[PDB]
């Protein structure tokens, strides 16, 4: 009754651990369905091309999709071009440029968590490492090897070569160990990476602890007590439309806020510690 | 018992992508059903007109079945030549080819992810690439292989070709790589437009983020209180009508709005900042 | 408990895309019950006769069978000959044709889905197109091939043709591809002609979206209370001639309409913007 | 609790598609057990008398069973030869023979939809037109055969004839599909012929729509009050005549209608505009 109650507090707090770990399954399990039942890598001159697609390609749109999903982007530029200086204030000229700069670090996670698993199985690096081409970058690969080395590189993934499957075995292996090394690299770079801009952005908060919480206590049932009170006045609007329709009457007024309000009430707060407000909604009624 | 009600939030929050991804299974489902079990590439010189209308005409049937299940394509145009400059106002006389887009534009999503999983399961393609008798072209199909390759490719798909059948498998490689490349560059330039002109419809916007939050409550019951109003007026006809006509009496009058407030609250709405309606209705009822 | 009752509102609303759809999925699999269970293919000169039977005839049933359980046909016809002129009326002479091109256009669905399944599954072309003993039509089937195919095409399906077996196995793909074509050639040019007559009727309508709207809902619930009213009003009926039978009594007079208010109520509605009735037993209730 | 009510009325005002459709699929399942099972062709010269019994024996016991479960069969001719005018009166002396032929057509329909399926399956055809033995229709079955085809055609269905058994594969498909291409002759015409024959019925009544809805409501539900009179009426006199038995009383009189309002209540129903009576029960009520 009250026990499955206690442990939906335990799956309500850690929330966002839960969501950053439903999404490593699902690009897991999507990129074994394109490896195993869509890509076959052929044996021609445009073995770069078609392995450097299916790498880059699907983090293209992961990154687009990471744009509409993100609800802070729809608030900061919806109405952009009746005011543009609403969103770049005189005071704060630089905070357009943060705000900015957290959409699109929180858009780069899917991106990057697909550009690591593609690399740890190696199937889409052996494809395009083997058309490269270079003078560089082939005496590596081929370094004991027979001279057949140097010109028929791109054929070892389909098979059908002439130097000696034992020799084809092993350059499967040497590119294959190369793609894993640089999955570890992308990994461990981009969790360093994390924690030293949200380490540095929480150090550099106006606000210690304790008045954080509170803020995001507020931030989070603003919006619950703004869905119920939108739907409130819409009710009560929409009966009034449609009684004085159809029986042809005059309508009593209904006090609607002006459009100076409704433009006030949706700028970009940046806390004050002098006059502490806890939203943009605060001010705009403490102030008039 | 409220438990099941605080996840149902979750699921009809998110739900125009819900909408967006049932759509994608059905068309990689029916994609497959229809390359199994239907299509069967002959080897003659009818392989570029066979192939190309697998790909192109149930693109065509997915585009005209977005035109009727739009509710907003026939509020548009239902009475248009009764009087047609309801439809063109004097005001803005653009703001009919602004609606028009819409309907256009949001009919072409599922035409261009049919055109994607078919790009991507290399069939079509290679069945339509080999019979294109071009001089460009087919080059670079046919490099570095034997002079039978510019009069018998054709033949590629059904084998049967005598050409050496270790040619015949890294040509059937060479033509579902090329789809599969075509399929990628489609999926990453509609995701670019389509977020290219949401955000300019948003930037445009006449209302702020709150603003537009209020519109989108109202106009979505609106619609129900327009339901529950029908229903409760059609019942009070019908039995005035049936009384009537069975006990030969003579009606008292029943009041219903006249033609031209009929006609006056089917108009186009075009938000203005001086006078703040939220819909035609709105508009007829305050300014009479 | 009333959640379930929330998608019973989804399921009812689009009533007229899962009755087209339960059409399309009854018509695919009772072609498959044709072409696998009791279609077999002779190889004499009833070729002709017998594969173009098996794709018009149960079109012709399918579109009789549209005539029975349509009905508003019925509503039309019954009682015609007692006076024509009230099937015919003198200022709308021509509103006959309108509505009989109504029943015969919503008849003409499960035909054509017939022939666009039968086509796509090219077994009943490919018998019929062998016989077919023209000048024309049978050099572009017998192109490069040798000159038994002039003699001889009408054993292609049974097999046993001395045309050497690889030849055989490639006539029976060029006749499967083009009856395929003429299968996409259906559905495209039908589902573009339906459309175009439907938003050419909608384009022309009387009134607008709302009054249409409205319109549909009296018409809706007119007729479940007048299911109510013939069942009250016999009910009494029924009651009074048995106990004046039994009990041999003399009975009171029980009001009905006559003939003459009778044979009005069922005339053709025709819609007028100056004096708005939403059927024609409004439209005698009010004149009189 | 009430959505499975809501669904039933579905199921009940569409009852007479379901019972046409149910005769369907028993004459279906009836067909294949009396081929597989009991139907095995003898080669002798009874294969014209065997596969025409077959035929038409079942057709003929299906016609005969829909005159007993025909209920307005027996009312017409019950009690017919103690007055014989009440069934040839004066003014409509022909509507008996309208009457009979609507017993006739409705009885007509099982035995056509037994001839049918019995055609599309054509074994017992093949076995009756390998006897023939007519100057005519013998060449156009055997038209490029040897000369043994003209003495050895009642043995092509037991196999064992002497005349190259490539020869004998292909005359059971020569007659195999003569079979099911008047198997659907017959299913075409006679679905022709019964939309002909509807339409007539109702162009030529003497009520239109709107009057026939009530006339079909009222007939249902005199039969249900009627029913519940006779059980009543029975239930009092088998109460008063066990009393008057055991304790040897003298009763108390029962009124009951007489003998010629029990007549006169039984005759043939015809429609007249001037005094509009329901039924017969309602015109003896009405006119004495
Ligand atoms: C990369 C995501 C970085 C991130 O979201 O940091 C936010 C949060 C730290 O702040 P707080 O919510 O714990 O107060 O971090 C966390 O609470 C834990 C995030 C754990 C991410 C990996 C989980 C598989
Ligand atoms: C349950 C998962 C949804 C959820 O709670 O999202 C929370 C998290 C936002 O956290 P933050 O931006 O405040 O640090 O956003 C995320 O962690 C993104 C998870 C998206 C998972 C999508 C899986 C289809
Ligand atoms: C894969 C894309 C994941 C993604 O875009 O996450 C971004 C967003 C976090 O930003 P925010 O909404 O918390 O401000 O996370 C979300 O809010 C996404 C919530 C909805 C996810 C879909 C659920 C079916
Ligand atoms: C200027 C950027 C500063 C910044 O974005 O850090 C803030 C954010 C923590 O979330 P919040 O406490 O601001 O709600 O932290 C993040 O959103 C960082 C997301 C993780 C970056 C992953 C990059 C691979
Ligand atoms: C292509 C569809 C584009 C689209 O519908 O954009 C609308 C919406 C953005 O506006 P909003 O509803 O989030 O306020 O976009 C979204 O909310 C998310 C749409 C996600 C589409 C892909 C999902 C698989
Ligand atoms: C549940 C899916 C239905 C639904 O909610 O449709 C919502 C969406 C309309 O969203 P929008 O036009 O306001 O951006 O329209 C769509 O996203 C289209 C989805 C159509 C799915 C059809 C699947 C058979
Ligand atoms: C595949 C076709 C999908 C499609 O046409 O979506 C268009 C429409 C969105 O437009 P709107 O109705 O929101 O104005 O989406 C809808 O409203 C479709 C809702 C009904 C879908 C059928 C459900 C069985
Ligand atoms: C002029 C066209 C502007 C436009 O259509 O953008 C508006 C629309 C967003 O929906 P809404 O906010 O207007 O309800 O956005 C869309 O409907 C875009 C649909 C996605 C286009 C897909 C094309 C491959
Ligand atoms: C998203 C795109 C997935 C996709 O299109 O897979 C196509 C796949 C092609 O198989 P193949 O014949 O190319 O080996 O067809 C299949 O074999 C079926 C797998 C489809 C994915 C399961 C869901
Ligand atoms: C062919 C059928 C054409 C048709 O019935 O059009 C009627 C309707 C359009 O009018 P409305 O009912 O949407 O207001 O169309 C629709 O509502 C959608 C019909 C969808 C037909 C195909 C569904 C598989
Ligand atoms: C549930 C399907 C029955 C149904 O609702 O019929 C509705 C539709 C009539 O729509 P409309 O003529 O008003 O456009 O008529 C149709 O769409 C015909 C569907 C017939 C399906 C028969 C399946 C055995
Ligand atoms: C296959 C034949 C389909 C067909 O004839 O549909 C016609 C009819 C639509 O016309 P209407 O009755 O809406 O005026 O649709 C119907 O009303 C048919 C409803 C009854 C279908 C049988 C259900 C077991
Ligand atoms: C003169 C014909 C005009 C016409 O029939 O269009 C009206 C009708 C739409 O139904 P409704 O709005 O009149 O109830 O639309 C239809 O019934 C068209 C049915 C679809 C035609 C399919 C032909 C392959
Ligand atoms: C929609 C059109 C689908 C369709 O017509 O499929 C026909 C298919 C033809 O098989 P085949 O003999 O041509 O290999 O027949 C089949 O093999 C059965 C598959 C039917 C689709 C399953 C539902
Ligand atoms: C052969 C049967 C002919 C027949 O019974 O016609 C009667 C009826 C037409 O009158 P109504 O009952 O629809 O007003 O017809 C119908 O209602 C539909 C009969 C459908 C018969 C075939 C169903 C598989
Ligand atoms: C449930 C089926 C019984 C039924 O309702 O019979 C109705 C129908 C009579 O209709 P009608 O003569 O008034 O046109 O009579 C018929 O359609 C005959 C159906 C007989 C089915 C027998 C199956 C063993
Ligand atoms: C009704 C008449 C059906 C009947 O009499 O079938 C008899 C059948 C004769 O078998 P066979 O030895 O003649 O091949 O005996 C059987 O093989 C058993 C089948 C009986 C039918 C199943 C019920
Ligand atoms: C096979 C025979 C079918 C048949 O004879 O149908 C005739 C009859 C229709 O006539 P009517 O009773 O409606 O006047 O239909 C009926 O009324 C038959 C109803 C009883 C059927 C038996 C049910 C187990
Ligand atoms: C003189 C014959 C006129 C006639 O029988 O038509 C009337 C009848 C329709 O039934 P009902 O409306 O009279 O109850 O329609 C039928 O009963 C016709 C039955 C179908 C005939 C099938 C023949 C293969
Ligand atoms: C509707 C008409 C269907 C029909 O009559 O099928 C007959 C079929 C004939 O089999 P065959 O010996 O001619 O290969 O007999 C069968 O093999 C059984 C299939 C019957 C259909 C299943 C229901």
């Amino acid at each position: 009754m009250d026990a499955f109650q206690g442990i939906l507090k335990f799956f309500l707090n850690q929330k966002t651990v839960i969501g950053y770990s439903f999404m490593a399954l699902l690009t897991v399990g999507s990129e074994r369905l394109f490896s195993v039942v869509a890509f076959k890598c052929p044996c021609s001159t445009e073995n770069m091309t078609y392995g450097l697609v299916f790498l880059f390609a699907p983090a293209w749109v992961l990154l687009i999709l990471g744009f509409f999903l993100n609800n802070r982007s729809w608030r900061l530029f919806t109405g952009c071009c009746v005011n543009p200086r609403k969103i770049f204030p005189r005071g704060h000229s630089c905070r357009f440029f943060y705000v900015l700069g957290q959409i699109t670090l929180s858009s780069l996670v899917a991106p990057v968590m697909w550009l690591s698993v593609a690399l740890l199985n190696g199937t889409f690096y052996e494809c395009a490492m083997s058309g490269t081409r270079s003078s560089g970058l082939l005496e590596l690969i081929c370094k004991g090897k027979p001279k057949e080395c140097w010109e028929e590189l791109h054929k070892v993934s389909c098979g059908k070569t002439s130097m000696l499957p034992t020799v084809n075995e092993e350059l499967k292996l040497s590119l294959q160990a190369q793609s894993q090394i640089l999955g570890w690299c992308l990994i461990c770079s981009a969790s360093f990476f994390s924690l030293l801009t949200t380490c540095y952005a929480r150090c550099r908060s106006k606000v210690s602890y304790l008045q954080l919480s509170f803020w995001k206590t507020y931030a989070q049932k603003e919006k619950e007590q703004l869905e119920n009170t939108f739907l409130d006045y819409a009710n009560k609007l929409s009966e009034r439309n449609l009684k004085c329709f159809f029986e042809n009457k005059r309508p009593d007024p209904f006090p609607m806020p002006t459009f100076a309000a409704w433009e006030a009430a949706s700028e970009l707060h940046s806390f004050h510690q002098s006059q502490q407000h806890y939203s943009t909604l605060h001010r705009v009624v403490d102030n008039g």
